[PDB]
């Protein structure tokens, strides 16, 4: 039972819009919207979306396995050894939000302050005392972006595992000599940094020059969560305000995916005429290039929706019905919809590119979708006893921490290691006004709902 | 009764080191150390200090008034109008941590997200609806550092007031025409941005080319808080670990100030031989250039302590008794004292230059001194009723907020406006592991004390 099984199980259910059914449903953690800062829904005038991993939630582990397989095949084709073909994606290894240290070839799970929570070299988990050789203060400088790479998105799960597989392979293959910063193969030296770059380039290639999109689109039922409640929620949003799409994906792919997401023999509710996905949006913008989108952005272009090509030149015209934009900036959206930042709720899955940047650059209201929550909540309740014991409680503390963590997978919870919160957890709390397993959870609240969080007090004020 | 009257009143008292007296004393908020993250004092091996506004706390409003007077005199001498000479420093206006908007000439008090809490143009406080003309989302982008300047330190209090005085003066003087971004004087245009730069340059000049230091040093009793307990606390620190000084000030000034701070007819305790201030430190470093100090720093120099001049060339030798360093980097301290970041408690008053940067760049433990707390605590307790009423509770909400805020001064509490926390408050909570009205409050805790803060939970974990 992956997080995507959980999401698809809830997706299969019809919406009971009886006001009491709705209130009962949203009491369950799975169907709840969680609140970091208070947000009055009645003040929201524009609901903004992205597509990948928000509207189109890719099924796990099938989609990660496909990305992994195609990335391996690309590395082998550029000259990596044939033994790579014997790797197989393992969903129990990677947790999202890990930091790859390109100098020493380690995956790290860190807190908000750069403190080490977990360090793995290949599949070797390095204990407290041994990490001090490479990390004398058990600490990384995360402003050192050339050295440290943060694996923020669900698209990064295959490479998280592949990095560990590669380091394990080269370490244990007698053709190679292990050094501090990479591997010697006779008169060839491959640094962890250059290996990392090859992996990053191959993952980018699979998505943009390779066959990943084609293989996804040819079996959408295998690869993409589908939910009859999506059209219903969007239609309700459009009754109270404007709705926009801002996606980093291109028009042709967006069209294929979005057509699938709305392919039911009815419109918003059973019995109603089907309508095209585009009719659900007041503004459609592709090739957004977020987070640059929230600064200067790029030149505003118009998509020719017949050919899927961009028209030549900068688009200087007004918002018209049926127009589709490419590039531009967040200011494009604000200007065209007559919105200020605080009128906008932007629904995203990218903690940095969607949420942190829209909040800090533009003062947008934010809703973070965390698909793994759909299964992390089950574990959190089902093992509440272990956490409770940890709260009560030194070598027992380390042991309980390990056993708690192992319930989530080899790299632990997305949100913590024992009693220490991760960097990802802290950025969620800081930048996401609201968060949930799925944006569909908004269906279960009335549109004048006041999401409330308690006021914060300093220690001297308490 | 300024915060410095409060500090000097407590400074006048002898230390009763009876263990029960100590425990009783530290129950009072004024003498307490407040805790944001847990910190085990027994793990601290090095205690680091800065001088200005930490060891040497300048008396208020006398020192601000002196800075103000000399800064005005410098502006007039470079050609500003004679009417500046009729300004007089008013301590009830400025609160620390305000943002000057160089485009529109406003002082802003903002939260952690760039939301506007207070906006003043000169002495005109702009209400919610009117701020929307210039701030359409009631929001500033604080990554726009060329436009927005954050007035972080107690050294910035005189210029905070002077900026408001200048904007008030030019607005109301019929020789000048007010425009959106500055003032027209016939064929001369003075932008708020260029006026701001003149002020900043004059404040820098007063400290580094002017007479501020000379006038301070000639009346240290008027200008500097002095406390017999300082030598006692430092001697106790040196019994359990190493003690260092890292100051942005030069050696000659540091020597004058530090000699004064230790000028008692006894050493650590009454009855003991007096010792020179330098003997309290394992390492003394001046001209630190923080925060650059916590990155690449500058070349390590040696002070000639007879002449007060730097010796020619880079210092390549070891830590010797009686050596005084200039420049270098935080790594200099770590290397010379054999310390890792987490072995170090750095005691600072500069939220950015001392605390945020040592935490994020090096994983140092942090203690923030907030001299205004010495009087903000009195107000917090003495007006607890107003805050309590606000918590209970719309136009009554705005009214109560105003009356609460006015108790602190025209720009409100350092820490909040009504129920909204300031940017300064959030940076304190995030980057300062410990904080207090004075570092002397550490005297009242045993050196194996465990400062404790509750573990943090996400909304879905609660
Ligand atoms: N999740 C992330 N993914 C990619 N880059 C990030 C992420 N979070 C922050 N950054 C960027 O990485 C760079 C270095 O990070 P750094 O620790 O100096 O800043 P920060 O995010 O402000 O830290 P803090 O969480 O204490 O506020 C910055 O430019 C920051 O914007
Ligand atoms: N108190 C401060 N004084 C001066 N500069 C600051 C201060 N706080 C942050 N900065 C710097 O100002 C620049 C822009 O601030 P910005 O809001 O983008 O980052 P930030 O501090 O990481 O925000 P956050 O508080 O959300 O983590 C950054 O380089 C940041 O380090
Ligand atoms: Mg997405
Ligand atoms: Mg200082
Ligand atoms: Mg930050």
């Amino acid at each position: 039972t992956s997080w995507s099984d959980r999401l698809q199980n809830a997706a299969d259910m019809p919406a009971n819009m009886d006001k009491h059914a709705l209130k009962k449903y949203r009491r369950e953690a799975y169907h709840r919207v969680f609140v970091n800062r208070s947000l009055a829904m009645e003040k929201i005038k524009c609901f903004g979306f992205n597509m990948d991993y928000t509207l189109a939630v890719y099924k796990s582990p099938e989609y990660e396995s496909l990305g992994f397989e195609l990335t391996v095949e690309r590395l082998v084709s550029i000259g990596y050894p044939q033994e790579l073909l014997s790797f197989a994606y393992d969903s129990t290894f990677p947790t999202r939000g890990l930091v790859f240290d390109t100098l020493y070839g380690n995956l790290l799970k860190v807190d908000a302050y750069g403190n080490l929570l977990v360090c793995a070299h290949g599949f070797n988990f390095i204990r407290g005392p041994e990490t001090r050789e490479q990390y004398p203060n058990k600490f990384i400088q995360r402003d050192d972006t050339e050295r440290f790479y943060i694996l923020n998105t669900l698209f990064n799960l295959p490479e998280t595992y592949l990095l560990a597989c590669l380091v394990d392979f080269f370490t244990n293959c007698p053709r190679y000599t292990s050094c501090e910063t990479g591997f010697k193969d006779g008169d060839l030296f491959m640094s962890y940094r250059s290996m990392f770059q090859d992996v990053r380039d191959a993952v980018d290639w699979v998505h943009y020059k390779g066959s990943l999109k084609e293989k996804t689109v040819e079996n959408l039922e295998k690869y993409v969560v589908k939910d009859g409640k999506l059209p219903l929620l969007l239609s309700r949003m459009k009754e109270v305000g404007k709705v926009f799409l801002a996606t980093n994906s291109d028009y042709k792919y967006t069209d294929k995916i979005m057509t699938y997401l709305f392919d039911f023999p009815h419109g918003p509710k059973p019995g109603s005429s089907h309508r095209p996905w585009q009719s659900y949006f007041d503004l459609i913008l592709v090739d957004a290039r977020k987070p640059l989108f929230f600064g200067e952005g790029t030149v505003l272009r118009q998509v020719d929706t017949k050919t899927g090509k961009l028209k030549i030149g900068t688009y200087t015209g007004p918002l018209q019905h049926g127009i589709v934009y490419s590039g531009g900036s967040s200011d494009t959206i604000c200007d065209l919809l007559g919105a200020k930042g605080k009128d906008i709720l932007y629904i995203g899955d990218h903690i940095f590119g969607d949420i942190l940047k829209s909040k800090k650059r533009q003062g947008w209201r934010t809703f973070l979708v965390i698909p793994e929550l759909a299964q992390e909540l089950h574990v959190w309740t089902d093992k509440s006893s272990l956490f409770e014991e940890l709260q009560s409680l030194q070598r027992r503390i380390k042991k309980v921490t390990h056993d708690m963590d192992m319930c989530y997978g080899m790299m632990g919870s997305l949100f913590r290691s024992g009693s220490r919160q991760t960097l990802f957890a802290s950025q969620v709390m800081r930048y996401a006004d609201l968060y949930a397993a799925s944006f569909i959870n908004l269906l279960y609240y009335p549109f004048s709902y006041l999401f409330r969080a308690a006021h914060v007090l300093m220690p001297h004020e308490s």
